[PDB]
Parts: structure tokens; sequence; C-alpha cells
């Protein structure tokens, strides 16, 4: 396991624009294009992201290209975020993947708002953090994915992803 394989399990791979679990236009491996309800707005975002006239369809190589950009940018953003950087640096490499996963799904601002859970993680109070993380819109709306991420935080193992 690693962050790419983890997020590939959680996000899937689709080569045509589709709506994510929130109803938002997405493509590839969880690449959010826009929150606009306009498919045309989403198609414009896509073409700009890829650098060609895609009309809503990409290749697997292109999907992987956006995915590595998105993972790299999630890590870089965490390290530039005053709330998330200390927690990231305090965590072992497996638990860091859980944090990257959350940022990938909900964005930096959203994760940075989990003040109490972040403190528990920094304190290495793993079972307490796991309890707290579940008390969230996040968990309610995507409970099975959140369970996997939370198990990763609680245990520092890949048990919730082996073999998905
Ligand atoms: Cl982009
Ligand atoms: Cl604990
Ligand atoms: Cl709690
Ligand atoms: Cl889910
Ligand atoms: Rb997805
Ligand atoms: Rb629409
Ligand atoms: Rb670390
Ligand atoms: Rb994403
Ligand atoms: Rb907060």
């Amino acid at each position: 396991m690693n962050i790419f394989e983890m997020l590939r399990i959680d996000e899937g791979l689709r080569l045509k624009i589709y709506k994510d679990t929130e109803g938002y236009y997405t493509i590839g491996i969880g690449h959010l294009l826009t929150k606009s309800p306009s498919l045309n707005a989403a198609k414009s975002e896509l073409d700009k992201a890829i650098g060609r006239n895609c009309n809503g369809v990409i290749t697997k190589d292109e999907a992987e290209k956006l995915f590595n950009q998105d993972v790299a940018a999630a890590v870089r953003g965490i390290l530039r975020n005053a709330k998330l950087k200390p927690v990231y640096d305090s965590l072992d490499a497996v638990r860091e993947c859980a944090l990257i996963n959350m940022v990938f799904q909900m964005g930096e601002t959203g994760v940075a708002g989990f003040t109490n859970s972040l403190r528990m993680l920094q304190q290495k109070r793993w079972d307490e953090a796991a309890v707290n993380l579940a008390k969230s819109r996040w968990y309610n709306q995507t409970p099975n994915r959140a369970k996997r991420v939370i198990t990763t935080f609680r245990t520092g193992t890949w048990d919730a992803y082996k073999n998905l």
C-alpha cells in the first residue's frame, strides 16, 4: 500500500466526466472539476486542466497525470498550512497517508477545521481521535470510506485497505 493505491481504491478511475458523491462534476481518480451545476463549466475546466479539447473524455495517462498533480499538491499544501503541517510532521508515514486522503477529499480548509481531532492525533491518542473523527458530516455522508481512513489513523496499518 501507498497513498496512490489508497486513493485509487477510495476514488475509482473514470475516463468520462461524472458526478461524485456530492453531485459535483469530476473525472479521473477523484479530480473535482467544479461545483457548478453547469456541465459546460465542468468541460471548460477539464480542457484547461489537460491542455486540449477533451469534450468530457480523457485517457488513463491523463487521469494519472491529474492524480499525481493532485496528490503532490495535497502534500505541499499540508506543509504550507499552519494547522496541518505540525500534525503531518508528527505522524508516521502510514498515518500521514490518512491525512493526505482527507485533504484530497475535503480540501485543506475543511480538514484544518477538525481542531479537536487534529489535537488528539498530535497527542497520539489514537482511539480518542478515531471516535472524534466519526462525529462529522464527512463520516455520515461517506461512512465506509471514512471508516477506512479512520482505521488507518487509529492503527497506523493498512488493514482497512488490504486487499481492496
Ligand atoms: Cl487542475
Ligand atoms: Cl487513545
Ligand atoms: Cl469525541
Ligand atoms: Cl463511503
Ligand atoms: Rb469518486
Ligand atoms: Rb447539471
Ligand atoms: Rb513524519
Ligand atoms: Rb480531489
Ligand atoms: Rb475549528
